[PDB]
């Protein structure tokens, strides 16, 4: 078929839309993508469809999507076009369409890591309707459609709210009105796991490094095993750490910190061969330098992880 | 074709469910979803399709999909819709039908790993259908239709049962009435494989960390040795445990004992560096605490493996 | 169309079939699954199908698939519902339906890890079909049509046989009658492989670790740095090796060769620990005990070796 | 229906193409893919469907992919045909078509790792057309019709251009005409991330290599431990580094780096096997290798660097 | 439609086939699989469609492929049935079809490891037509319609040849005649990669483990760290290595290699051992073990690396 004409002859036609989260999943981070199950909801006005609810013994008779014109709905921000299943179609005596399908869709949308692993993100679910010639079509928000299940979840976050941006962006592409409408599922990240994963492993790691300090001087191999594994331990992690994002340009929380803990780390390295260096000629400085990174470096790291959890929390 | 109209012209469609398992794959606990190859039978009354059982000499006839209406049901918690073949559609004289068909699908459920890997759970497959405008439709359950195969395995579990719920969660959801029954498969981990992949490990590793308490006190580098490969060795075991599982925030049953673990081996190698802090003055110190330790550390560790083994089984 | 019905009025239709093993691939241990690429054939009597060879002037006839009753067959163990192209259907003379398909699919069979990595196994392919209200359906095997292809190849495997049991299993789910065959394809594991990836770096790293015993007992650390790099090592071949196979409750062999491994390279770690207690007092006991451990250790393990090997061979 | 026929019985219909990104992701640089979602745009001319504006009271008319003759366009450079959904389809009064699908497709376009990871990328997208034998058809580029959207992003790389070459390539093939064009997206790729990912582990250890010049000549097993872990770990670097690339034969530039830096590191080997060696016998000469390796190798690696950051930047 | 009948009543139909690769990509060693997009080109002869091409004005016409009747032609190798899209249908006024589609496979063929990394393989791709009741069909090769795009490339190999196999093997199967024609490609490993990969850390950690010999016989525990992180480096490459293959049972050229770098390695430890054990009692005799060695060792592993990189080069 082809669109509702307009009765005003200059009117836009308006598609009233609403998704309404069934099932979130497969949350990404490297792929920075995540999977979506949901209701959509479209309505509109063909008068072309209207008729005497009285002379038709129903109060609404449905249609097969193949009987009568729908509004050409894509989303953007997807990898294929989703799939779905068309749910239920009612029309109004006055020519009132009410349209619902169930779809799930990969979404592909951005994260912002910088605060990683003390992130939010909003990840956006855009909707998109071209216009045809006949007539310029437009999208709207209706409220009382937009929501989502109490059981959704994402196994590795606080899902914040789903919103919708009501007014739309409408711009020309290639010669015809394109109108967008933005979906906000906003959610904030569990850093908890981390803590166990990479925060204690480095903490440790400093701590142990730090216990070089109180063996004898002159058992250099004992220390030489300390201050070395704890380099290439740091440097372990590190690595192990970043394999879990996308190849990011910036650098995130957690690469402060661990950049920090190869500080001290490395620090201690530094210590232990000055000590080493001076343990013959000069024995009282060699020994003034262990007294005081005893106390310096425990402090420093101590006052280092006090701004920082303050910080990000 | 059209739903089936009501007779008290006010009563309920009920469509009576029932799944019965074939093959059960795919535990996943990373991705919190399991594979369900299973029979989904419904059964309703369409009076329109009813006959005489004596005019007609035929006691059942058999109708296809696109015949006769067939509720449309859907599952809640799955990836995408289901894949499913018609079986089979027999209608009764009095205008019963019963509707066969074999399915799969990839259901998504959560798991509460904080007793792991000593956990049970409740696999949930939920069952939803959505009103017309015609008549409300609502879920129940034909106990005789439920069930399972017996050479149905999940290789690292038992699974205890398969039941459903009976009465369902009726609800409003856009305007219109929804009806979804919980079925659920208990099952309970079989944890003897983890006990081999990280309990052996682990408590080997804190027996390697105490055997360093037993070697000369003056060869430091050995000791040394000793202490600081069973700490990076707990991390490392720790680490590749935690990657078994999804991002949750809590700790499991596994994790208190590799904790514990470290706590122990982090307590040898401070043990190391005071009985090193002692060993040219006070030698009498240094070595009552080696004979001290000697005795305190495996005990208190084998009591912790009382309490803790004692607990979890 | 409908089902053949019986000429004795009371007689179940017996569909023959056959499977012809084209192409099998992808068998995973950890997914006990395997693809399986193959010929489907069934043969049944439909009268209403026989005609006259002469009044008709062809010999045989050829039917597309929506022209004629055609029985549903399932395979039971299965992930999805098999993918099949009908290649032929040719009626005879007298109501014989000979029907030829292609089709691939995802079988799932459990596999039997305790003799691994020299085990046997069976896997299995359950052909099904489920009685109509018109008739029961029962199943059987045309051994002329039962076979595979010479080029096909598991790569890691010898295939001994593909065979099929001829009497079917007939019970009764959800109130009809089924009828269920067993094809089964046997495999033994070819375990050169594992002998180069896991049993030789065990064998080298007992005797590494039995290297020990004559290196000077005075030079603590150099024995220290063979005990506990041969101990890890261990440690760490045993986690790799499990992490191929499902999380099995059991045993393999392969566990019980890296057991006695672990046995020797920790018992190596015990006498090191005994000699380096004994060295200052008593140097004799201290010497003793390394003299007989050379000769005792690699004599235990070559006798064990010799046990193993003969057994599992 | 049937390609329109020439107006010069001897010209060909030249078919305008256009393709405007939508999304771009998952640039793997292993497989050598890309995956696109976009518009493509054709647009040629069909006088069977001109029409008279005026009698017909449309200024546009519309048609079905089923009514109107469509040319068969083709990617080369994909690994399945793409999946296409037709947007819209426009005739002109004079009987120009302008066509509009939407599609996804995985573009397999060959990378260039000579200078990876300070390289750039041309990504092809190779469109197609088959002349019929009743008439030859040729590409060409409506430049109106190409271009990107501005949120378009590959997560690791900044994207230059989208362009194409207005001029195709026309060719023999099974003795057809065929006619092709390249677009091209120019991409280059964001280090930065390498150089906290490799870089600066590789500077690192060459760093702890040269600590071992001011450790005390006579403690040769401290010395040993430094040399020895900064071999294996600039191992471990090169193989980790060259696992993210596909098997290129030539080198990249990151291989350079890391060779220079594991040839600083076994130099520092060297330097303390030859001081090891002269360390009795000729202790003066020894303490003046260790003299100017201190000043050397920081100086030659520093110089290094200069060089070579100065260069690939 | 039916078959084409014979004119000679007792011929066979002929299908002239061709392959033409457009895009090779996926060569998967372990899987022992590849990815291939390309034309088939199929042509035979039906009276039936034959025309007088002065009557007809038309030199060929064109027929949708559900027009006229179409040989099935399957892939045998081929994990699931191809993709294809057909692109042309001509036939000639004799009655000649020229049939043209193109198509992707996921191909399975064996490969031989036995002399990896040098090793050349060949690809094969099966066709295979099964014979219809009413007529026998039999496959040939038009080599005009045989061929590979130049772009054509498989990252890490050389692509030397695309040719058929002109004699097809007939044969009978399920009581009917099957054709199959063998298409061969041709290719050989690019080794490059695999030096830098494997080669090069074995001939240097050979090395590394032969620098133990320049260092002085009382520092034990230098040796020891040396001796043993080799050859338990020489492990970790081997296990290493033998990751990129399936599970063959015998062992590849770069295995024999690793295997005597291993044997090198060892022999050093044991000379360690061998040197330790008479370093008291008898220096002169451990002073000429290690003056010797100094020179054999790297004198034996010249001449094998002489006659092995002679050999496989
Ligand atoms: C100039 C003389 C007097 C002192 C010579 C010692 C310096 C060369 C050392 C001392 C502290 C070292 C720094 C200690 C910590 C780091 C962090 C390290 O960053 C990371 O590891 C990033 C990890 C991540 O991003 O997750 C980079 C090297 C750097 C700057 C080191 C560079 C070399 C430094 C400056
Ligand atoms: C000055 C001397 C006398 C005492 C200083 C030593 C303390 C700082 C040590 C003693 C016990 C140690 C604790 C022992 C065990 C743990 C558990 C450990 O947690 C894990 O390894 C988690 C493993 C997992 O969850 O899988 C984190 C370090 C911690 C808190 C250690 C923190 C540092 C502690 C308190
Ligand atoms: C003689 C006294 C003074 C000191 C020895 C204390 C014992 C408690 C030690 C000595 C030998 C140890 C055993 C050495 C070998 C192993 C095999 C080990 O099994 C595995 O590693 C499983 C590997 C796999 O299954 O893949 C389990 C611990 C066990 C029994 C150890 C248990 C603790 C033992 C008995
Ligand atoms: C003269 C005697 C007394 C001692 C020196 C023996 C030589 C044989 C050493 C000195 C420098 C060494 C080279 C130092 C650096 C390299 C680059 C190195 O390349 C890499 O491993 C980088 C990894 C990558 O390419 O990604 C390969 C070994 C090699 C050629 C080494 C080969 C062995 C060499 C030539
Ligand atoms: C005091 C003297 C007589 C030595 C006594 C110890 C022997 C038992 C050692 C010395 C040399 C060793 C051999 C040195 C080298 C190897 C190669 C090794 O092969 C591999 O590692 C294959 C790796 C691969 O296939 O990739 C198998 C063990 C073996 C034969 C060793 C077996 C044990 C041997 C004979
Ligand atoms: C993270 C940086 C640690 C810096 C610690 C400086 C300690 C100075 C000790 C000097 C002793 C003479
Ligand atoms: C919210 C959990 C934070 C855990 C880290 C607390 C900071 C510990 C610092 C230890 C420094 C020695
Ligand atoms: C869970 C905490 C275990 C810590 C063990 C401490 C043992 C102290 C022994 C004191 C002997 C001197
Ligand atoms: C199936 C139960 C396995 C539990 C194993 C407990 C072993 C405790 C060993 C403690 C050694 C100190
Ligand atoms: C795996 C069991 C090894 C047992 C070796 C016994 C050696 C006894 C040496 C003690 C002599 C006093
Ligand atoms: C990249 C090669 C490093 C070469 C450094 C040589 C240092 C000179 C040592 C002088 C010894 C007396
Ligand atoms: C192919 C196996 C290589 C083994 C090398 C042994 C070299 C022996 C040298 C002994 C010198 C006394
Ligand atoms: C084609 C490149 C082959 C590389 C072979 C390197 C051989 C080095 C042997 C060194 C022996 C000491
Ligand atoms: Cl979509
Ligand atoms: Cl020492
Ligand atoms: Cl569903
Ligand atoms: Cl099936
Ligand atoms: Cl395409
Ligand atoms: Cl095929
Ligand atoms: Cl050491």
């Amino acid at each position: 078929m082809v669109s509702p004409p307009p009765p005003i002859a200059d009117e836009p036609l308006t598609v009233n839309t609403g998704i309404y989260l069934i099932e979130c999943y497969s949350l990404d981070d490297k792929a920075e993508t995540f999977k979506v199950n949901a209701f959509l909801s479209l309505s509109w006005k063909d008068r072309r469809l209207a008729f005497d609810p009285v002379r038709s013994g129903v109060r609404v008779k449905t249609y097969e999507p193949e009987a009568i014109w729908i509004p050409e709905i894509r989303f953007v921000n997807v990898e294929n076009a989703r799939d779905a299943d068309v749910v239920d179609i009612s029309v109004s005596p006055d020519g009132t369409v009410q349209y619902l399908e169930r779809f799930s869709a990969r979404v592909l949308s951005p994260l912002d890591f910088r605060r990683y692993p003390f992130d939010s993100q909003t990840l956006h679910i855009y909707l998109i309707v071209r216009s045809v010639d006949t007539r310029n079509i437009v999208l709207a928000v209706d409220l009382e459609k937009v929501g989502k299940n109490d059981d959704v979840f994402l196994t590795g976050w606080d899902i914040e709210s789903f919103t919708a941006v009501v007014k739309p962006a409408n711009f020309a592409l290639e010669d015809r009105l394109e109108s967008k409408l933005d979906y906000q599922l906003r959610i904030s990240r569990q850093y908890g796991y981390f803590v166990i994963q990479t925060y204690l492993p480095c903490i440790m790691t400093v701590i142990l490094s730090q216990v070089s300090f109180w063996l004898n001087r002159e058992s250099v191999p004992a220390r030489t095993v300390f201050v070395v594994t704890t380099v290439l331990t740091m440097t372990t992690l590190s690595i192990s750490a970043r394999n879990s994002l996308p190849k990011v340009a910036y650098a995130t929380a957690m690469d402060w910190f661990i950049a920090v803990c190869y500080a001290f780390v490395f620090s201690a390295l530094i210590e232990f061969a000055t000590v080493n260096y001076f343990t013959k000629s000069q024995p009282a400085r060699a020994a003034k330098i262990d007294r005081l990174s005893r106390i310096a470096f425990p402090l420093l790291f101590g006052i280092f992880n006090l701004v920082y959890w303050a910080t990000y929390l």
